[PDB]
């Protein structure tokens, strides 16, 4: 669409370039041009990305009637998104009923009670990263988290989707391990993202020659080992799960490229978060301390953490709250404008995305005191209640929010107790303080994140 539209609509934004839009604000990466947006612009604003048309939206009403009230009929769909090949069936890539359709498959597979039963799998693999953690701290020397945070990610990834248990770090050479690993996400302003944004009548050229985003060599290894792992003899994972929901029924392709984009979905997202998480403790030594507490009181003399003693755990999950308003690695919500609609006295035209920047409104003045400051307390049981859920989106909301939200949070605390149980973090002098994100696409520190490790 035009560079026109939101002067047309009078929606105030910065001026496009032609061919290009405004891609060019993009070199501190899309946090910072959010922000700046924000200060500069007010409550709604509009941009482009190359031709495409993107709304920015601030108000916590707009937001809910977005993301809630006409998610079925007006926005379904995330935006169009660059060769896909077979990946289109992922639930997450889906349209329109296709996506309803396996939403409303995949949503069993994520009850509490599937999740409970995953958690001894989960906790398994703690002890796991505790064991390799001790090794890399009796030594001495700083430790790289996304490193060790990674192996502990992909560990949960493989048993929790088909019962491949691995331990990834000390065996990196496991070819499950050294494909599964090439599954991480996206940098949209990466060189080949960023043409595609300029020249997006390229991508059905690419669709034709079979060039996927996905790599052909990652997603054919998949695919020939899930075949492989379905074909005789039974005597509790994600591909079972979805194996025995097999319009209703889920078919061979789709239930491939479901495992596929878990993986994706799961990996660098939570091995992110974790990191993070363990930066936050190590700069705040008296949170760490008081978490620690919390968890000798719950899980005396170091016991295994359990679904229901991890969800009793109201300071870990306040810490953990804290760095996703922080750090919401998504960074923005987005959906496609099906139709013309008006909504909460604005009207937004066909085909424009409707873009909600959480990493912006997570640091608004208007509804977070200090918000620079990293501060659990923000989420204490009685001071919590001021927290809008639409300002507050780490894992998007309404009915296309994040569908293995209570796994990654369950995931994140069950690493988190068992570290915290055997060891302590701290700066070194190679840790970056304050913390400076990188300029690319991504959420994530513009150095890696290494700290070190004592046992208590
Ligand atoms: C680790 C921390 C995680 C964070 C912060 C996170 C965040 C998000 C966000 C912001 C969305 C977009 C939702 C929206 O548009 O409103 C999303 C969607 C999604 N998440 Fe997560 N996620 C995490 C982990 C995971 C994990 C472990 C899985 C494993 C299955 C997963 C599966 C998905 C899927 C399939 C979608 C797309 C759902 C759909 O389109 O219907 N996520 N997540
Ligand atoms: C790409 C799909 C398959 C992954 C899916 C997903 O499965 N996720 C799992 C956890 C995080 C989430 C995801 O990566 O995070 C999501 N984010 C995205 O992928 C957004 C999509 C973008 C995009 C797609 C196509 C052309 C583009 N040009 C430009 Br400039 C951008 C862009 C910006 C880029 N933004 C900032 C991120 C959601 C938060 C909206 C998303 O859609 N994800």
């Amino acid at each position: 669409h035009s560079h026109g539209l939101f002067k047309k609509l009078g929606i105030p934004g910065p001026t496009p370039l032609p061919f290009l839009g405004n891609i060019l604000s993009y070199h501190k990466g899309f946090c910072m041009f959010d922000m700046e947006c924000h200060k500069k612009y007010g409550k709604v604003w509009g941009f482009y990305d190359g031709q495409q048309p993107v709304l920015a939206i601030t108000d916590p009403d707009m937001i809910k009637t977005v993301l809630v009230k006409e998610c079925y009929s007006v926005f379904t769909n995330r935006r169009p998104f660059g060769p896909v090949g077979f990946m289109k069936s992922a639930i997450s890539i889906a349209e329109d009923e296709e996506w309803k359709r396996l939403r409303s498959l995949l949503s069993p597979t994520f009850t509490s009670g599937k999740l409970k039963e995953m958690v001894p799998i989960i906790a398994q693999y703690g002890d796991v990263l505790v064991r390799n953690l001790r090794r890399e701290a009796e030594t001495g020397k700083p430790v790289t988290l996304k490193d060790v945070f990674g192996a502990y990610s992909m560990d949960v990834i493989t048993s929790t989707s088909f019962g491949v248990n691995i331990d990834s770090l000390n065996n990196p050479q496991d070819p499950f391990v050294e494909n599964t690993k090439k599954l991480l996400r996206f940098d949209f302003l990466d060189p080949f993202f960023l043409s595609i944004t300029v020249f997006p009548f390229l991508i059905p050229i690419l669709e034709v020659l079979n060039i996927c985003v996905f790599p052909r060599e990652v997603t054919n290894f998949l695919r020939k080992s899930v075949k492989r792992m379905k074909e005789e003899d039974t005597q509790v994972d994600f591909l079972q799960l979805m194996i025995d929901s097999q319009h209703k029924a889920l078919s061979d392709l789709e239930l491939v490229a479901q495992s596929i984009i878990f993986i994706f979905a799961g990996y660098e997202t939570t091995s992110s978060v974790l990191s993070f998480i363990m930066y936050e403790l190590a700069t705040h030594p008296d949170v760490q301390q008081k978490l620690q507490e919390e968890i000798d009181a719950v899980l005396p003399n170091k016991a295994p953490p359990t679904y229901d003693t991890v969800l009793q755990m109201e300071y870990l999950d306040m810490v953990v709250n804290e760095t996703l308003r922080l750090f919401p690695i998504a960074m923005r919500l987005e959906r496609v404008c099906k139709k013309d609609v008006e909504i909460n006295g604005m009207f937004i035209p066909k085909g424009v995305v409707v873009m909600i920047p959480s990493y912006a409104l997570h640091r608004d003045p208007k509804y977070w005191t200090e918000p620079e400051k990293f501060l659990p307390e923000r989420f204490s049981k009685k001071n919590k209640d001021n927290i809008d859920p639409y300002i507050y989106t780490p894992f998007g909301s309404g009915p296309r929010n994040c569908i293995g939200m209570r796994f990654a949070l369950m995931n994140m605390k069950l690493a988190l107790i068992r570290v915290l149980q055997n060891f302590s973090f701290k700066p070194c002098k190679e840790t970056q303080i304050p913390l400076k994100l990188s300029l690319g696409g991504l959420l994530q520190p513009e150095k890696p994140v290494v700290l070190k490790v004592e046992s208590r």
